[PDB]
């Protein structure tokens, strides 16, 4: 029992981290292979073409622990830089690298100098930013999720909006959200509320015996995302009803019977009580983080 | 910016994660040097000394991944039993066995079959129990926090309460708390909010840009007490100003300035605000979580 903010065991991407220097610019690369991979303003002191074509292999210092890699190529893929190295990571584990959808969550190791500092997690919001933990010297920390022994890369941190929250691209290279690794007045759009998260977490709370919210109700998916638009949540869509199954047949709530729930606690609050030790509704937990951690897969 | 419950990485102790099966029972074990710790009760199917008389070395099976190490010795040490082993683990990091204070934090390493699962923080509550995550199977995970290259073992978990929090001991066998590794109807005191760590935590939030709770008074560190007194807050201390000094130097704002802010919004509430995206206040970050978070020590 118990319900945690859970992040995956950080030890395979320890083993991958490496600090990148260019200039007096120092950030964070990931080692894979005979590759390091780094955000590409690493190379900045704004066309980045003119940029790269200016730098030669000898102006990246790479750094994995004690051992200075040799750079011996350079390319650039979208917003991130591919620096080849002269050996490859001995201790590269399985990898993919997937880009994620708005409202999954995934750890992050927030890393500076090339040095591991600490592991959290956090979901990828519906305006595309994510709300990290990132100080000066963070940019090429990862976001990733492990599945058996194979870690799914999908985020590398590039920047700080001006709210604090954060933004940053796949693997590829290619940005999450309307976002650009350039000085603009960019700035995160309205969001929502991921609202078959907050459905899942109804049921961590049910599993873990919280069950004050409940009620004999039960509403119609086009009843309740009447209420959802009305309270900036996302629609629930029937493929999420789908989704939430299993929870739902291990408590014995349908779906559509937790939805009465969630209405009445957006029209009426808490009335002072908590929910697995929160006074908000919660929605970075997936429906996955939910079953694994109330079932314990390893 | 930002604010995550952030954990150690994991890497360190997930090389020390191993298997041990006694009869039907199988939970997870620490592998330091030729030392393998589990709880002793793996060896119960309530006097354990007659329990472990009756026990051999080949009794004890003993899995390291894909890998099974052969146990030449056993002894009991309080409520954990060490495994001698034929075979040094070759992941051993620099370590030490610490034990904490209620109030402290620390990062556990939630595993299952000797196979970690997922890492999450947590604070030694007041009445010594934890509010982990854990699940049939995670005894024998442990907690830990990590200074430059060391790890510092300060939990191994052991039992599950009735209202669902978590008791366990230090690596030396000894529970924190009134809690035993048998079958009695103990049962969690009550417990109190940890004041340091809220008043680190409102820090944070100014740090972060959350001013609103910030007020012109300021109070004495006696008048304060009466109320935390009243609100089942524990104790202010000089220690603790001291402690809290960094952090009220940084923002530039008095601890019993900060009291005050503590003051009113235990007898107002938040009117709807919330602090760090929390609607309570929270008491699960010591000054040093703070100050290692909004600095970047690695």
């Amino acid at each position: 029992s118990g319900f945690r903010k859970m992040a995956f065991p950080s030890g395979k991407v320890e083993g991958c981290m490496v600090q990148v220097t260019c200039g007096t610019t120092t950030l964070n690369g990931l080692w894979l292979d005979d590759v390091v991979y780094c955000p590409r303003h690493v190379i900045c002191t704004p066309n980045y073409e003119d940029l790269l074509i200016r730098k030669s292999n000898h102006n990246f210092l790479v750094q994995a622990g004690n051992v200075q890699l040799r750079v011996i190529g350079h390319s650039m893929q979208n917003c991130v830089l591919k620096l080849k190295v002269d050996t490859a990571n001995p201790k590269t584990p399985k990898y993919k690298f997937v880009r994620i959808q708005p409202g999954q969550t995934f750890s992050v190791l927030a890393c500076y100098n090339g040095s591991p500092s600490g592991v959290y997690q956090c979901a990828m919001r519906p305006n595309f930013t994510i709300k990290g933990s990132f100080l000066n010297g963070s940019c090429g920390s990862v976001g990733f999720n492990i599945d058996y022994d194979c870690v799914s890369f999908c985020y590398m941190h590039h920047v700080e909006l001006p709210t604090g929250v954060h933004a940053g691209t796949d693997l590829e290279g290619n940005f999450y959200g309307p976002f650009v690794d350039r000085q603009t007045a960019q700035a995160a759009g309205t969001d929502t509320t991921i609202t078959v998260n907050v459905l899942a977490w109804l049921y961590a709370a049910v599993i873990n015996g919280d069950r004050w919210f409940l009620n004999r109700f039960t509403t119609t998916l086009n009843d309740f995302n009447l209420v959802a638009m009305k309270y900036n949540y996302e629609p629930l869509t029937q493929d999420h009803v789908d989704i939430l199954g299993p929870l739902s047949a291990q408590t014995g709530i349908a779906v559509l019977d937790m939805c009465a729930s969630l209405k009445e606690l957006l029209q009426n609050g808490m009335n002072g009580r908590t929910i697995l030790g929160s006074a908000l509704l919660e929605d970075e937990f997936t429906p996955f983080d939910v079953v694994r951690q109330c079932s314990g897969v390893t």
